[PDB]
């Protein structure tokens, strides 16, 4: 089997990206954040506080012929900026893009943070990071993907983040028509539970390429590209008027600026970052500072290849028995 879904950046910034998910009989679609840097499909639902809930689709177990609560089980997560959510577990048919798995795991929010509640266009997230992660007890759950694995074509998925536009997530095969040159695989550890690889360096704009080792996971689920502050001060110091702002949170830079592209390693191949993609923009309405979307991975704890690295490829996540990460530039 496969599956191929058409996912859309939630705003104008490519904050992040929506991709409808058929959950329950009859189907109920809702429009979920793919995730590959966590491991829980969770969903806004009829149980989630009232209070909590500002526009998104809700999941409704209660109308689902094929729901079916998950005795005893509770989820409780939360994520990297701070927010976080929990609630109880319910199976159900789920499909994405045509791909159908069943029983598959679907947490029903009870509760929400603030910054999830606030963004009506995310119905919940879709986790495909390794299931060694995802927070349901007592009993942990498998991820979509690994629920699927068994019935693809080929165990793998692959994400093509569009700038600006739509892209596309598929599960079980590989489109050879999606990318450009060739696919450079690259190894895999599994032991924090991420697609976790390391680039083998960085280039600013036109300048030389630097060969150094830069561990970090490709996450879907993560807006920016967040890398060691070396990394970072070398290319935000390319840009006039650049500089890191503790009130802000982050490099900030004049909105009248050209940005430099950034090149990062995949083996001995290069993916690059146009300048355009690491412009979010203006930090507050009407100001004339703008947000980088570099950002220094200091305080994280680890470097991430979020939304703006992973957009600029064509991305393989390959789940056989020893995962590996591809990149093509596209
Ligand atoms: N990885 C975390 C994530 O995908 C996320 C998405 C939307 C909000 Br609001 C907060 C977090």
């Amino acid at each position: 089997s496969t599956g191929s879904a058409t996912t859309t950046p939630i705003d104008s910034l490519d904050d992040a990206y929506i991709t409808p998910v058929q959950i329950g009989t009859p189907a109920q679609t809702l429009n979920l954040d793919f995730d590959t840097g966590s491991s829980d499909l969770w969903v806004f639902s009829s149980e989630t506080t009232a209070s909590e809930v500002d526009g998104q689709t809700i999941y409704t177990p209660s109308k689902s012929t094929t729901a079916k609560l998950l005795s005893g089980a509770t989820w409780s997560i939360s994520y990297g900026d701070g927010s976080s959510s929990s609630g109880d577990v319910y199976t159900d048919t789920v499909s994405v893009g045509g791909l159908t798995v069943t029983g598959q795991a679907v947490e029903s929010a009870k509760k929400v943070s603030s910054s999830f509640t606030e963004d009506s266009t995310i119905d919940g997230l879709l986790g495909l990071a390794f299931s060694t992660l995802n927070t349901v007890s007592p009993t942990q759950q498998k991820t979509f993907f690994d629920n699927a694995k068994a019935s693809l074509d080929s165990p793998v998925f692959t994400a093509d983040l569009g700038y600006h536009a739509p892209g596309t997530y598929n599960f079980g095969f590989i489109d050879t028509t999606a990318y450009t040159g060739s696919i450079t695989y690259t190894a895999v550890s599994t032991k924090q539970g991420f697609w976790e690889w390391t680039s083998t360096g960085y280039a600013v704009g036109s300048g030389t390429f630097k060969s150094t080792s830069i561990d970090g996971i490709a996450d879907t689920g993560t807006t920016l590209l967040y890398l060691p502050a070396t990394v970072v001060s070398a290319y935000w110091a390319q840009v006039s008027g650049a500089k890191s702002s503790s009130s802000v949170g982050g490099y900030v830079f004049p909105c009248s600026a050209t940005l430099p592209s950034f090149t990062f390693g995949v083996g001995s191949a290069r993916i690059v970052i146009p300048g355009d993609y690491i412009d979010f923009g203006p930090i507050s309405t009407g100001s004339s500072s703008c947000f980088g979307g570099i950002q220094s991975s200091a305080g994280i704890g680890i470097n991430i290849f979020g939304d703006v690295a992973l957009k600029a490829a064509f991305v393989v996540f390959n789940g056989a028995t020893t995962p590996t990460l591809g990149f093509a530039s596209k």
